[PDB]
């Protein structure tokens, strides 16, 4: 029944048949295959959650939650038990990237700030930035609700002139909206992701987003497009692949929003009921 995790297992059987061996930036060795593409359905609640190994789904709501907020501490992600970005923000990576004048957890311009305020001279975390810069994330919900067929709404954020201020360029660089039969729909853009770890995250973390944006439109939700560039496999997760890959999808859980949730601003982690996830265990990586 879940074919479109067992996509997800095809894309990963692929890479490792038909990826190349090459060394990234770091000089770790993965196999890449440049240019893969999916599609997850949206319909009746679903979220494309992982079945074959346990995803993240705390870290995928805090960190989905901060961003809205248009954080880019690090330690206020971390004081709700989410450490995905603390290695990002700790003393050691900031004097290595040059940051030697930032506060410890401040990860730069990244998402939550891009999202919220594209345009705006960053000037550190602790800084006030309320109506600085451009709010996509407001401008792409008032595009849904009143020009839905509007071939413009993008949530984009690869600012070119912030690259060099982030703890990472972003991996999930852009996503597209649409609404087709009052139902919205998602295509992430993402230039990088490690099928292990990463691309399940951002994919519930997309398939999450999409939901939350929906609700707060009042429209169903349709499907989520995923397109990679650098779709890859680390050297030394092979195996922890290869054994997903013997393990049969289950279907996808489905989200649903309690609470009077009237603007993307008001989701709280309490307000987000995921139904009928349960996962075979995490694998170890
Ligand atoms: O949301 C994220 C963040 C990171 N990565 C992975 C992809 C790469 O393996 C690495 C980022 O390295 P570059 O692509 O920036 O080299 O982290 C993801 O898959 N998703």
């Amino acid at each position: 029944k879940n074919e479109d995790e067992s996509k997800y297992l095809d894309q990963v059987r692929y890479i490792l048949k038909n990826g190349e061996r090459i060394d990234d930036r770091t000089g770790t060795g993965t196999i890449s295959v440049f240019g893969m593409h999916s599609v997850y359905s949206l319909r009746n609640g679903v979220v494309p959650v992982l079945t074959t190994k346990r995803v993240y789904w705390k870290g995928v709501v805090e960190e989905l939650l901060w961003f809205i907020r248009g954080d880019t501490n690090a330690k206020h992600l971390s004081e709700k038990g989410v450490r995905i970005w603390d290695a990002n923000g700790s003393r050691q990576f900031l004097d290595q990237c040059g940051f030697s004048d930032r506060s410890e957890g401040d990860l730069g311009p990244i998402y939550g700030f891009q999202w919220r305020h594209c345009g705006a001279e960053y000037r550190g975390m602790d800084t006030d930035y309320t109506n600085q810069g451009i709010d996509q994330l407001s401008e792409i919900i008032d595009l849904i609700k009143n020009e839905p067929h509007s071939r413009r709404i993008i949530l984009s954020a690869w600012n070119v002139k912030d690259l060099k201020l982030m703890a990472l360029p972003p991996c999930h660089t852009l996503a597209q909206f649409a609404v087709r039969n009052g139902e919205l729909s998602c295509q992430l853009y993402q230039r990088s992701g490690d099928m292990g770890l990463g691309v399940p995250f951002n994919l519930a973390s997309y398939g999450l987003l999409t939901h939350m944006i929906a609700h707060v439109c009042g429209l169903k939700t349709g499907h989520l497009c995923h397109v990679l560039g650098d779709a890859h496999v680390y050297m030394n997760h092979v195996d922890a692949l290869q054994e997903q890959l013997k393990r049969q999808p289950r279907q996808f859980p489905t989200v649903r929003f309690i609470g009077n949730i009237k603007t993307i601003d008001d989701f709280t982690y309490e307000s987000i009921v995921l139904e009928n996830y349960q996962p075979m265990p995490a694998i170890k990586m």
